[PDB]
């Protein structure tokens, strides 16, 4: 019950994030800051800041 366990025979470079493929690293680059770029919450610039974590 494999049916899987392979690739694709062209473009290796495949997307991390949705599993697009490409030939050039540029080009998949541009897919993964332009379709999945996107923006994120932080840290409050630092380790812990409540009374303490670990
Ligand atoms: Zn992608």
């Amino acid at each position: 019950g494999s049916s899987g366990s392979s690739g694709s025979v062209g473009k290796p470079y495949i997307c991390q994030s949705c599993g697009k493929g490409f030939s050039r690293p540029d080009h998949l680059n541009g897919h993964i800051k332009q379709v999945h770029t996107s923006e994120r919450p932080h840290k409050c610039q630092v380790w812990v800041s409540g009374p303490s974590s670990g």
